[PDB]
């Protein structure tokens, strides 16, 4: 069918693409693959963010500079989560019949907050000015971390995340449960100590990616995906076809439904992951990449029709005087697309695509007749598309 990409119907401002560092859990990255994760040179992700953990033991703090020191240099924002307050903090607490459950003390709140501060300014000092850091890492789920309610958040919001140097993302559901947000977005007070409401996405369905209560009352601030593996952790699964084109479709789907602003995966190197253990860029890698080489930090989503054939996905952007398109095709048929741009007229057209034999690979240019394009979309294939105006 027709494609209709309105560059006059601006959507979200996009903050980036990234992943995960966990040095401790994971081992962190070497400086070749600090290179290929931040870098937006051929056969580099240009990943324009990275997550970090806020340890609770700040001797472990030093572990993280490096390879933040190095984002930052590519010019990468980079933020900070939370698993666990130092545990002098915490307490357990019986949880619904779970005795093993931790917390954080009820009157320990502003002595975490001066943690949560104090990783702000170590990182400061060693050139690193950390984005934002995180309230607490997944607080609805947290069997094997600390566990906050709703109201735990609520106070903390309220009382404590102003005195942040930072801006604060909350709260982190492991499944974007709204009941862990909402309180705060109905709370004048705590929702004004907010810069970032963040969550994952585990098992969350796309008919739950809106939020129409942060549409009404979350003006001025951001709306993140912190964290999410997709469609699983599979051991070497990373370069599985058609599988891997699961994950453009879920970005596609986190820009397009939940209207975010950023996506970040987990651990960057991961036999699951965008890198590969051999520190090279998977099928999952790409994926990604159709995004974060093309749509930078600074552009913002514009109107296309998002889904214009069975198994086909469109996401359009415009910025620095270009308008991105990404185009999935999740069929096992190639399909024509006419491509219309409305309130905007261009004349060239690049394109990469990925498929089962081949990896962000030139496709031949094409022009622009009037206000359109034709494309093929080749069978189980995303194609970024790069218009000039
Ligand atoms: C195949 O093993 C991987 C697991 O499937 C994956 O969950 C992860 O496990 C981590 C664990 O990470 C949590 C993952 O779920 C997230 O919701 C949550 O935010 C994370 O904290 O934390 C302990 C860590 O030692 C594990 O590695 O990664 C596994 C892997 O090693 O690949």
């Amino acid at each position: 069918s027709d494609v209709t990409v309105n560059v006059s119907a601006e959507k979200q401002v996009i903050r980036g693409f990234g992943g995960m560092n966990h040095p401790a859990w994971a081992g962190d990255l070497t400086a070749a693959q600090r290179e290929t994760a931040f870098g937006n040179g051929q056969n580099q992700l240009g990943f324009s963010i990275l997550r970090i953990h806020v340890d609770e033991n700040r001797n472990n703090w030093y572990k993280e500079v490096e390879t933040a020191k190095s984002a930052v240099k590519h010019g990468a924002i980079v933020f900070a989560s939370p698993w666990n307050p130092p545990s002098d903090m915490v307490e357990t607490f019986n949880r619904n019949g779970d005795t093993s459950a931790k917390r954080l003390k009820y009157n320990k709140y502003a002595a975490y907050a001066q943690h949560l501060n104090d990783f702000v300014t170590f990182m400061k000092n060693n050139g690193v000015n950390l984005y934002a850091i995180s309230v607490q890492n997944e607080p609805d789920y947290a069997h094997e971390w600390t566990w906050w309610t709703p109201q735990e958040i609520l106070r903390f919001m309220r009382e404590n995340a102003g005195s942040i140097n930072a801006r604060v993302i909350a709260p982190e559901s492991f499944q974007y449960l709204k009941n862990l947000s909402d309180p705060i977005l109905n709370d004048p007070q705590a929702l004004a100590n907010m810069d970032i409401l963040g969550t994952h996405l585990y098992g969350t369905q796309v008919s739950q990616f809106p939020y129409p209560l942060f549409k009404q009352k979350g003006a001025g601030k951001d709306l993140w995906m912190t964290e999410v593996y997709y469609p699983n952790s599979d051991t070497n699964s990373a370069d599985r076809w058609p599988e891997a084109l699961d994950v453009s479709q879920h970005i596609h789907n986190a820009m397009v439904e939940g209207d975010f602003q950023a996506y970040v995966w987990w651990y960057i190197r991961r036999s699951y992951g965008p890198m590969k253990e051999d520190g090279t860029i998977s099928k999952r890698g790409y994926n990604m990449a159709h995004f974060s080489k093309f749509v930078r930090p600074g552009y913002v989503r514009i109107d296309a029709t998002k889904n214009p054939n069975a198994n086909v996905y469109v996401s359009a952007y415009k910025g620095d005087n270009k308008v991105v398109i990404v185009a999935i095709n999740k069929s096992n048929t190639g399909v024509n697309q006419n491509f219309v741009l409305q309130n905007g007229s261009a004349s060239n057209v690049s394109r990469w695509i990925t498929s089962s034999s081949s990896n962000l690979q030139p496709g031949t240019n094409l022009t622009v007749s009037g206000n359109h394009f034709w494309a093929h979309l080749p069978a189980q294939s995303v194609t970024t598309f790069v218009v000039n105006r």
